[PDB]
């Protein structure tokens, strides 16, 4: 069913890593910062349950179902598993509102969460923007829950992710897309398969010439990502082609050599979609004598979903996306 309605959640940008807006779960609401993750089905929040052991849930927002008159007990545990760490609890059900529009939902309430990442995040929990397919415990996830409610103009979301600055962070639309933050036409990739936001990749560049993914590979359209991530072995590569050096979790330039670095590109469908070096490069000085990081780090990202590559925060502030749950696909145009 299709309604005539689009609703729009502010994002705050932190530091160009963390991209996040707020929800509001049960009656009173209590408030969330929330990543809005293509990259994973579950929403999730800390949990007041969660022992006071774990320093980030003393830092972090923590949903009280002893405070919501509409919460619904569930009890199921729930394990959900990242690159970057775990996060365990049970699931509830209650009232989320999101941008305007009020939802009957089933989360996660986290009550294991580790000071790594979690101590680092500014946000509190996630809203998965994935298929069902991908859902932990098969939990329906939050946009088709919006989609049953037939309010929404098209079964599409889009994002908008800014350059920081004290403006807008960025915009998630449900319901379709804001040309306010885009312009040219979109250029839309099929999924491989319904089930995951991951498109076909047929060759990385650096430069002129396709020195990775020749023969094609996998590209996650990851929201909840900060940066444009590969498997440790191309990472490698592309790494010694731009004169990177390794770090503990990142890979670093001197200052002085940021600007003169290659073009990155990705050729996506019809398209070839390029970073110069002031997409990608953490350009804090021009000093000889110091340090940039880049906006590229490794990740291996277990199978059936992995290994890919994953197109996060530096590919998505270039580029709008808009996700259409409608036709399977993914549109990409330029950023205003
Ligand atoms: C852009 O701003 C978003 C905020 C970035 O900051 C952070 C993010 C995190 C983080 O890792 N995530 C989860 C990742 C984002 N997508 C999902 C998952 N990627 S994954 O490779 O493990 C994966 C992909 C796909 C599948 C199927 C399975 C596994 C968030 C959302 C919990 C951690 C700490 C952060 O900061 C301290
Ligand atoms: C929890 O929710 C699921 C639906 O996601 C349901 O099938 C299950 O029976 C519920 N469990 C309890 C104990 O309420």
């Amino acid at each position: 069913t299709l309604g005539n309605t689009t609703s729009s959640v502010i994002l705050t940008n932190y530091m160009d890593t963390q991209y996040y807006g707020e929800i509001g779960i049960g009656t009173p609401p209590q408030t969330f910062k929330v990543v809005f993750d293509t990259g994973s089905s579950n929403v999730w929040v800390p949990s007041s349950k969660c022992s006071r052991l774990y320093t980030a849930c003393v830092y972090h927002k923590l949903f009280d179902a002893s405070d919501s008159s509409s919460y619904k007990h569930n009890g199921t545990e729930l394990t959900l598993r990242y690159s970057t760490g775990t996060v365990s609890g049970f699931l509830s059900q209650d009232i989320i509102t999101v941008g305007g529009i009020t939802v009957t939902q089933m989360f996660g309430e986290v009550t294991e969460m580790p000071a790594l990442p979690f101590m680092l995040a500014e946000f509190d929990g996630v809203v998965g923007m994935g298929f069902i397919e991908q859902a932990i415990g098969r939990v329906t996830p939050i946009f088709d829950n919006i989609i049953s409610q037939g309010v929404l103009k098209e079964d599409v979301f889009s994002f908008y992710y800014n350059r920081d600055s004290q403006s807008l962070g960025g915009q998630i639309v449900l319901g379709g897309s804001d040309p306010q933050h885009y312009e040219g036409n979109f250029h839309y990739i099929n999924l491989i398969k319904t089930g995951v936001w991951q498109i076909q990749m047929k060759g990385v560049s650096v430069g002129s010439s396709t020195l990775l993914c020749e023969d094609g590979c996998l590209a996650l359209v990851d929201t909840g990502a900060s940066y444009i991530s590969g498997s440790t072995s191309s990472i490698e590569k592309l790494m010694e082609a731009l004169g990177a050096k390794k770090r503990l979790f990142d890979y670093v330039v001197k200052c002085n050599e940021g600007p003169t670095l290659p073009d990155i590109s990705f050729h996506l469908g019809g398209k070839e979609y390029t970073l110069t070096s002031a997409d990608y490069v953490f350009q804090e000085s021009y000093s000889s004598k110091k340090l940039c990081t880049l906006a590229i780090h490794a990740m291996d990202i277990p199978p059936p979903t992995g290994p890919t590559w994953a197109l996060g925060a530096t590919f998505i502030r270039k580029f709008y996306t808009e996700f259409d749950r409608r036709n399977n696909r993914i549109g990409f145009a330029l950023a205003r």
